[PDB]
């Protein structure tokens, strides 16, 4: 199947491949808590009001 | 789109406004214990009779 470890005139089969994908976490972006508010300017203001 | 801070010639966003309405309680009023008795005069009387 494939050329041998230390000679080009001998064969040795390649039996597949193994991969190691890193660990990615979620469960915070999974919950629909943060609603997206797209805007146009580089900064935004907000008004605070209250009474008693 | 509103005037940004520090400058009257650039613009920023006013996303919105949050409010702090004071806490109000209505348990007794919602209990319905006190039935309404509308009146015409300014004072009302009552008779107190008892025996032993």
């Amino acid at each position: 199947l494939t050329n041998s470890e230390k000679s080009r005139f001998f064969l040795a089969d390649l039996t597949g491949e193994v991969q190691s994908i890193p660990n990615t976490y979620g469960y915070i972006s999974g919950l629909g808590l943060f609603r997206s508010a797209p805007q146009t300017q580089t900064t935004f203001l907000m008004d605070l009001t209250d009474w008693d």
